């Protein structure tokens, strides 16, 4: 047996192959049971039993094609290496200044000798957590290979509380469920709501980061980190002896991941502690990618603080279409300058200059717009392949007049780029799109892939699209754009080797608050398990909750109190925070819109207050180059009471603190609208009592006094 | 019912709609039954059952789902339309100077009172043939669609004798096989012979052009026209009553066509005379061609007559690769400069600059190298992604003073663009490699797709990738470059629309006379099948048909004699053409070669003198701006004696002909390089007798005489 220990003991994990040589791996916290022993391995994908040379003359030993499969078992412990790292890094933007990598490894050589090959599987255990990925060195029996299942298990000690969502190879926008792992099976069919683009492939098969709390304290987080050339990993629960296993994303043969030797598979995760908060504290993830690839980042990679014309359209109010006379529309040929405008395109100068005006007045650095370029009227669901040309707007979007207006009121314009799916479409219009992002101003993009793969028969996290979302971000660095990814696959921390991925949705986001609403919960739960990996563009700051005040036909209301949605600029991290609401919405409640205006987007520090998935999050993070101290508080159905303590602020300051809080009877159904506001002064021996309603919660603004002309008329809160 | 009679009356198609309202058609040549009452029309895939807008509201008719596939039946002519066109169009590039597009035409306007919608049948009758095509009005009813089959028959009265190869959605590297069309099933498996990518699909399907003969003295070929956004079409017989149907060609999901009104299908066609000669002087293919849509095509398209670093990797005696010591390579990663040369490698700066040497001492214009770039250590059938980057050359490969070299000598480089069917990897370098080919005097490009494609589940010659080969020419257009794509979809006449593409394989070539050989026959087939529709990039010209002298383990034999290879050169028409021998083999028979040399590439005039499929085939060529004349004779097996009559030629005009011959004891197998060569004089009054062994065939020129000096010491032949 291998025994590899974590810096400060806590963990153990222990490895060896058993009597017919399968890898074995088990994982222990603080003497308790994490991982159970549990087996690694693949099955390959058989050779073709005919296969020539160009001389047409086939040279393998086909006696040996089946053994050739199996990749799980059959091994003998060639040799193992050890080795420590400690390393301090600094991410270009995050939750905090600098990131600690520090871990103890144990890296196993297995020889297969029935398939004379070799592969190694290195194991990286932290004070909060296992990481393990598989290796294939390149060698004369192992160069291209097929994977038809990866075999990675993860045991449980036992029937867990889980926080999932569905396992899916073409959705992640499900509401979460909270259960026994023994009822996820029968839970499954009501979970699997209706969607554009979605295929479930078990009755007990979740997507991860899952998130789950033990009878015996403790909290453990099962993930991916650096999905590179490989497919999504998803997990099937054998709910019988409650083991995970990975199952990865079929492309349209039903093949799981074409190799080429050297290559390794993605890490694999288990983050584990008996505090909530630890889980939101650690960096595993992005300790276990590789470091910033984009030499100059920190010169143009920047966050973004914005609003767009875009809530019309969610809502119903607007449209992203130009005109509604057309049964449908092939782009070169209809002229839209002959077509009957619909009257309903927000896409339009006057009212993007509207939003411009706004964007400036209050501080942001963009706006975004959608619906600006021709075919929105065939967007959704004909799986067509020529859908758009990402370059020519419509009649009515005067690109050169809002890049002239949006520059001189100090404000960048936010390119959308929605591929409705069609993906070879997009790739040979990608040059041509960044190129004219760059020749007007652009230098953010939010893109989409709504609808059905094309290529059809692909699915949204297969090995194939993966490429093409890291294509798309790799190019786009080198044209200084940064890249905000809608429906792409779940972030696993590559944004610190392209750091130029400030977002994607991959999750279900504010947007579908006006599909029928959110569970109320929803916010305590994606920082537990969306945001492991990455942020989220989960749009926030929705006003007006009821969305029949934006479209009659439109009764859907938005699961959140108002001061709840302040609080998500600081419990739903992100270097991209979107205020989502109107202008006109906000102008309504202007009192409490200022904390979204003061809202930093960067951070030095970051501590978790309080924690528990389901129930509750609070967290207070300092904004970066500065002494202050912004705080947020989410809660769920049962709302939240917290008692707080600024310790954590400066000794011997002065902060000038403003509280938007749930005001008494607030209710994120009854009376989402009831605030109250405070303003007062706070040190760090300050105490205050605050109370997160129904889907509820609070925000505070803890700016250090500059000038004593501040603190004047206020009273210690 | 409705008549449409062919302009000079011979042929007559009959048109109704039967009582289940299925429309039906017929055609009979000079009063002989050609079609039998055959029907036409499709049928749609289902729409799915739960289908939602943007808005969650499914406004469909939940009760027509199921007669909306229903697109063959149920019709009734609702308006019929006749019209006459007659004019003449000039090809860049051509078997004659002008093409005369003279028929008749009968549009019938379908309407489906159970899905109320209406589709077209346009039907254009000339005097050697019927083409036919659907047409899909954009209306209420009909928008986007997908084909599940199309349904189009052409019922045989008779049990033909066919000239086929078996239906394929992956490749058309098949020999010939000669039967009834009852002998088709028991012959496909023996027909089937091993090719890196395919995928047969019936025991009874054949590919189009297909080519009949009749017992009542007919000659039919069908095929397409025009195949632009569509699924290649294959014929899939039923033994039984003797019935073709049109058989797609199927995506990864399986399905045949992602539609969009208005749209229509290519043409369908059926060519028959009594004269066989007469199915290979039809133009109809072309004519049902949009006309040319490069506007400046005559001032950079051209013929191109050339040679290359090529047959020594074909036969084995040389490699593609530059390097044999690593298992597979990696782009970007793979240091050539470091890794030993194989000493087999064809494509470097030295030997590249002898055939340049070559190629302008006898007035070629250009010169192929293949495995000039990075990559080719990995080719063949590994599904590789990333194999080829089209612009990076190995260390041995001066890629500019290759360029200054060629263009000292007045020869132009034609570039290699093998992607081993890796089609994605391929469209995402095309633009830097066209620049790259511009940047380096490269304006004519050799593609190809071997392998399996990639997107993997995609056949060659679906929907998908017959977009992917047309984007490649149109791109390829406007950086003025001229395209010969290997293993893309076969030729359906789009080269009048884009005159840039010059050539195609699609279909077996030369190259396989080194993987055991091509029938006797093949010539004498190919031009009544492969060639309708475009040239094909044949590469003929083998002096030295012993394989084994290129490459001893090589034991394949050419099956030809000298003489029929340089009668390919005329029988064979192309735009292009190659002398694919080695130059130190040309040089051991210069006074042969002299009619390579000599030979046009384009031509004013054609005259097809003799023609029998799978026996012989006798053409006259008269060269474009000239008053000389090129014949060419190739036969099969039983060889053939021909009884010339040269009265095509001017009268009161002398000529200077060059007969090159079988030798009486020439045989393609036991005495291949025995041939004579009798230079004379030739008039419109001179007649001679040659007889092509077998296998064997001749080549005539015959140059005018300009100055009386010419013809000194010359006698009549
Ligand atoms: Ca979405
Ligand atoms: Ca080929």
């Amino acid at each position: 047996q291998q025994k590899l220990t974590s810096p400060d003991n806590n963990l153990v994990m222990t490895f060896q192959v058993d009597s017919k040589g399968a890898p074995t791996y088990e994982l222990t916290y603080k003497n308790k049971v994490v991982i159970k022993p549990s087996t690694l391995g693949l099955e390959l994908k058989k050779e073709d039993n005919t296969r020539t040379d160009f001389d047409w003359v086939d040279r393998r030993d086909l006696t040996k094609l089946d053994s050739k499969t199996n990749l799980y078992d059959g091994f003998e412990v060639k040799d193992t290496q050890t080795a420590t790292f400690d390393e301090t890094w600094q991410p270009v933007w995050g939750e905090e200044k600098e990131i600690r990598n520090h871990y103890n490894e144990l890296a196993v050589t297995l020889y297969q000798p029935m398939n004379d090959r070799s592969i190694v599987i290195r194991f990286r255990l932290f004070n909060d957590g296992l990481g393990f990925r598989y290796e294939f060195p390149q060698q004369k029996s192992l160069n291209y290979f097929v994977i038809k299942e990866e075999h990675s298990q993860f045991g449980m000690n036992g029937d867990h509380i889980a926080f999932w969502i569905p396992g899916d190879y073409d959705t992640q926008e499900y509401d979460y469920t909270i259960s026994r792992l023994s009822e996820i099976r029968g839970l499954m069919k009501e979970a699997i709501t209706p969607n554009s683009s979605q295929t479930p492939f078990s009755q007990t098969g979740v997507q991860t980061a899952l998130m789950m709390k033990t009878d015996d304290g403790l909290y453990i987080n099962l993930h991916e980190a650096a999905l590179v050339d490989y497919s999504c990993m998803h997990l099937n629960l054998d709910d019988k002896n409650m083991v995970f296993e990975s199952w990865l994303t079929p492309d349209a043969k039903g093949d799981k991941g074409y190799m080429q030797t050297p290559c390794n598979t993605p890490w694999r995760t288990i983050i584990v502690s008996d505090d909530a908060r630890n889980i939101l504290a650690s960096r595993i993830t992005l300790n276990l990618n590789e470091p910033c690839k984009i030499a100059d980042a920190a010169s143009w990679v920047k966050p973004v603080k914005y609003i767009g014309v875009w809530w019309d359209m969610i809502t119903g109010k607007g449209s992203w279409a130009y005109t509604d006379e057309l049964t449908s529309v092939k782009l070169g040929e209809t002229d839209y300058s002959k077509t009957k405008p619909n009257g309903k395109h927000s896409a339009n100068t006057a009212n993007v200059k509207r939003y411009i005006d706004f964007a400036a007045a209050h501080g942001f650095d963009a706006v975004l717009v959608e619906g600006w370029n021709e075919g929105w009227e065939d967007w959704f669901g004909n799986s067509k392949d020529y859908v758009f040309d990402f370059v020519t707007p419509y009649p009515d979007f005067d690109v050169k007049e809002i890049h002239r207006y949006a520059a001189r009121k100090g404000i960048k314009m936010m390119m959308h780029h929605e591929t409705s799916a069609s993906v070879r479409n997009y790739e040979r219009h990608m040059d041509k799109a960044y190129q004219f992002m760059a020749d007007n101003g652009y230098n953010s993009v939010k893109s989409g892939y709504v609808g059905n793969i094309i290529p059809r028969g692909e699915h949204h996290y297969g090995q194939w699209m993966n490429n093409h979302y890291l294509y798309a971000v790799k190019k786009a660095a080198d044209y200084k754009i940064m890249v905000n990814a809608h429906e792409a696959t779940r972030p696993t921390g590559i944004c610190r080797t392209y750091p130029n991925l400030i977002g994607n949705e991959s999750a279900r986001g504010t947007e579908y608050e006006s599909f029928g609403g959110n569970k109320v919960y929803h916010t305590t739960i994606l920082p537990f398990t969306r945001l492991v990996g990455g942020p989220m563009d989960y749009t926030p700051g929705i006003f007006e909750t009821h969305c029949n005040k934006m479209n009659p036909a439109n009764n859907s209301q938005v699961r959140s109190t108002i001061a709840r949605q302040l609080a998500l600029y600081v419990t739903m991290y992100s270097p991209l925070q979107m205020a989502a609401d109107i202008p006109e919405n906000y102008e309504r409640f202007m009192d409490a819109f200022q904390f979204i205006k003061d809202v930093a987007l960067d951070w030095d520090e970051t501590n978790y207050l309080e924690a528990e998935p389901g129930e509750y999050i609070t967290i207070a993070r300092k904004a970066k180059d500065t002494d202050d101290w912004y705080v947020g508080c989410t809660a769920g159905e049962n709302g939240h009471t917290s008692k707080l303590v600024f310790d954590f602020l400066t000794p011997g300051k002065q902060y000038i603190a403003t509280v938007y809080a749930d005001a008494k009877d607030a209710d994120w159904k009854e009376n989402p609208q009831a605030y109250t506001i405070k303003k007062g002064i706070l040190t760090n021996k300050s105490k205050l009592n605050l109370h997160a309603a129904n889907g509820g919660g609070y925000a505070i603004s803890i700016k250090e006094v500059k000038d004593k002309s501040e603190a004047k008329g206020l009273k210690r809160l």
